[PDB]
């Protein structure tokens, strides 16, 4: 995540890595999408409010988990910036893919540099 | 959703009815929850959009389904308000809780009033 356009992604501490990550602009957002559909993260970020503002995450099928998380909402995400790379730490609730009738709430942490 | 704080949540064909239904508003931010943390669904709308659009659901162990949808990418959903009622049709990805690590789509319609 300290190489332009990486990412690592943990969840309740098991860590994937990127090489795969997009920024786009969307106004008034930042979207950060991490990985793939079938398996990434999305985050969307409101970069003029002070501090920054996570306006949602949605984890899909990653360390065994998808979850998703909104602003307003059960869960939380919280962000800063270390020079150029974001860091958006939170819970999200969803599932385990090993139990998807089952809650889970997981701890996540998405390090990942545009 | 025919009368108020009531929803029918289908997911591929197989309905649930439901009488316990929450709404909160951040903003111009609507979150709809249908049901329970174990069973049920979550729905974010973006009603300052004209016209309104999801921003996402999360649908848990539902007509033995859980899966996500949030905008952007392959899935997608469309909604429309009819007075007070709500109807959101849409594609999410998760699994048939049937079948463990298989990973499956499904279409799902939401109808709910607050
Ligand atoms: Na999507």
């Amino acid at each position: 995540a300290q190489l332009s356009s990486t990412a690592s992604v943990t969840v309740d501490g098991k860590d994937r890595n990127f090489h795969i990550v997009t920024c786009r602009q969307l106004e008034w957002r930042r979207m950060i999408d991490i990985g793939a559909d079938f398996s990434g993260a999305k985050v969307a970020v409101d970069e003029n409010a002070q501090p920054p503002v996570v306006e949602s995450v949605h984890i899909q099928n990653l360390s065994g988990f998808s979850g998703m998380y909104s602003r307003g909402g059960s869960g939380s995400a919280d962000m800063s910036m270390t020079g150029d790379k974001f860091t958006i730490s939170g819970t999200a609730d969803g599932y385990k893919t090993d139990k998807p009738g089952e809650p889970a709430t997981a701890t996540f942490k998405i390090v990942v540099t545009c």
